[PDB]
């Protein structure tokens, strides 16, 4: 048969070990380069760090908001479906509206997109939240219009991690640009609901 | 505010137009061509293209297992709630089997991962299902191990796409070289949930 490691908990191990040895990871803080490590091992890539951006203070922001109970706000499935529960600090809620049955018609109004729209099925829960965004850039445009209102509820981080080629690019650069609230984001292409996941899951529990 | 595109279907077509323009796909077949520009699309990745492997009429056979209807198995919840069930042509299942309630036991019996034990569950569904493991080699290898027995029922394909540094590599080396269904592979490190979605997401749909 196929001989192969089966011990997860060593694989782990043994993938951040690897990953430490070969990145290039000096010019971040102990609380990024944990949040960075993790991104690398999801995308199978290093070289990834060379892209990630952070604001001052966010990695610790984003932290705190998560041990304090804050939900995490996500534009898919994909990412919400992604986040390990063993390794949420406080029973945080896990939220994605993008299937609530109203988005339809409301991005139809609206004239955008269906993960643009589903984000004002935010707001009650957005004051004090982690905001993960892995898939779509036009939910992360829209979210910093939101936050141009001072009415809106404003989230403590937002994890800006739209992947494409078509307004991923511009939304993060947006994103940085307009400093609405700590933030972390791979400039350029690259992105994605696993590099997302994998950030707050860096985030989420002290252990990696 | 800050101005972007906000047509969805528009974005998907400038998208694959990108794509079409910047890569380097002229040694897939037309239907190799089609499931290429979508992985590439989910990795913001130009360039994706020069590690992708198929074997030989792999991308005719899936399509052609899912038009009968061919269940979906998928290692990974961040697979399966990834499928878009608009593009389903079949009412296919789409099925993971992860968080059965049975299998932290067995992971702990077989001495292996809950990603790899949780395949022993896919047995009723393996015949003629088209297998999508975007996530762990472990499962991937397990699979390559079940298939050995003649007894095993064997699936119409595998999109055999896990990510990582510890064993992903080697299991996708290892499934090319066995050939024990069609296949299609990203050598090398890179793989995942979102190129693995998007292999399944061309298969299913004849359009883009
Ligand atoms: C599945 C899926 C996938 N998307 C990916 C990546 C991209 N696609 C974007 C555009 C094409 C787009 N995609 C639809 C939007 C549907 C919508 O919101 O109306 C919208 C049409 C619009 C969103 C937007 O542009 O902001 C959604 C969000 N993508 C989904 C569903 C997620 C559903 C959920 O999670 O609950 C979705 C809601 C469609 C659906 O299935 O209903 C991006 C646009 C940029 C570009 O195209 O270059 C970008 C590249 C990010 C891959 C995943 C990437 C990852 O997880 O890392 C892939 C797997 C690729 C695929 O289609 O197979
Ligand atoms: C979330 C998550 C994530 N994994 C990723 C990638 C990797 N991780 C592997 C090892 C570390 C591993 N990971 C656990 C396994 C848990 C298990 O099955 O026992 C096992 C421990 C073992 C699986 C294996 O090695 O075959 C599982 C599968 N990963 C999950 C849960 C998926 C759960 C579900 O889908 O229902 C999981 C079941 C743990 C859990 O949450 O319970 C790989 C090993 C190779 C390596 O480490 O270099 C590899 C790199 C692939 C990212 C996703 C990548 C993507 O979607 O594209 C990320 C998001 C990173 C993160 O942990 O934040």
């Amino acid at each position: 048969p196929h001989e192969y490691e089966k011990d997860g908990a060593k694989i782990y191990v043994q993938s951040f070990a690897t990953i430490r040895a070969e990145a290039d990871l000096a010019r971040f803080t102990p609380e990024e380069e944990v949040v960075v490590v993790r991104m690398i091992h999801a995308a199978g890539m290093v070289g990834l760090e060379n892209h990630v951006r952070f604001a001052p203070g966010m990695a610790i922001a984003a932290r705190a908001a998560l041990e304090a109970g804050a939900p995490i706000l996500c534009d898919a499935r994909m990412v919400s479906e992604g986040i390990t529960r063993a390794r949420l600090p406080a029973k945080n809620e896990v939220i994605c509206t993008l299937q609530d049955p109203r988005v339809p018609a409301l991005a139809q109004e609206m004239g955008n997109t269906r993960s643009a729209a589903a984000l004002e099925l935010w707001r009650p829960k957005l004051e004090g939240a982690v905001v993960a965004i892995g898939n779509a850039p036009t939910a992360l445009f829209h979210l910093l219009n939101m936050l141009e209102d001072p009415a809106c509820p404003r989230p403590a981080a937002i994890i800006g991690c739209p992947v494409g080629f078509i307004g991923a690019a511009e939304s993060k650069a947006a994103l940085a640009v307009a400093n609405p609230v700590p933030w972390v984001i791979v400039e350029g292409r690259l992105g994605g609901s696993a590099i997302t996941v994998a950030a707050v899951n860096a985030l989420a529990c002290r252990k990696e």
